[PDB]
């Protein structure tokens, strides 16, 4: 069935959307995470240098170059935390791309979907004019009215049954009558 | 989507089954309307 299909698969995008919302927020912990290291790290470099400053002053060679130790020890992790921040920033715009692009996607999917089905329910309304209409009265309601003239057709015949039966051998009946209306017309000629 | 646009299309199927049934050979009766109308064109004509 359509309807529940098509929002279900809207659905589904408001999750998508969410999640990579998350995977960009862990992003921004991660620059953050490393930021924070670097920012620290490097720093700590000078600081054991400014301790080999203080064999420098004067004193142990031996502290001197332990404390190079230190500061390239140091140099060489910001330089391996530097490689991982270059994986966060590619993997951050990766993810920003792939948003930007899916929220595109999902919002005319959903926009495209509901005018469709929107056109769709318009169209298959239309339909059902010409279907209702389609509907005709050209119907049994003629055979109704049919029915009842069968019965006047009937009435009919009963008067072929009327006819039929009226002739009877008694009109000569009328001939007295016509003489007598003769007989008032003579007194007419009477009268004038 | 496609699902219910099969549907469409068989609503579509319908309109072909209707446009099948269209036909009927009562048409003549628009012709009195026709000439009815022409008529009424003439009372026009008598107006001015």
């Amino acid at each position: 069935d359509p309807e529940k299909v098509l929002e279900q698969a809207v659905i589904d995008m408001q999750e998508d959307l969410v999640q990579l919302r998350q995977a960009v927020a862990r992003t921004i912990a991660e620059e953050k995470r490393t930021e924070q290291r670097l920012n620290q790290d490097t720093q700590e470099a000078k600081k054991w240098e400014d301790r080999a400053k203080l064999a420098l002053t004067n004193g142990e060679e031996n502290l001197a170059r332990e404390a190079l130790a230190r500061k390239k020890s140091l140099t060489d992790t910001a330089a391996a935390y530097q490689t991982q921040l270059a994986q966060q920033r590619t993997m951050s715009e990766n993810l920003r791309r792939n948003l930007a692009a899916l929220e595109a996607k999902i919002s005319e999917a959903k926009t495209k979907k509901n005018m469709l089905q929107a056109r769709a329910k318009a169209a298959k309304a239309n339909a059902e004019l010409q279907q209702t209409l389609g509907g005709l009265g050209t119907s049994s309601a003629t055979s109704a009215f049919e029915r009842m003239e069968n019965k006047v057709l009937d009435m009919e015949a009963t008067s072929q049954a009327a006819g039929e039966l009226a002739g009877f051998g008694i009109e000569n009946q009328f001939a007295q009558l016509e003489a007598s209306s003769g007989v008032e017309d003579e007194l007419a000629a009477l009268k004038a």
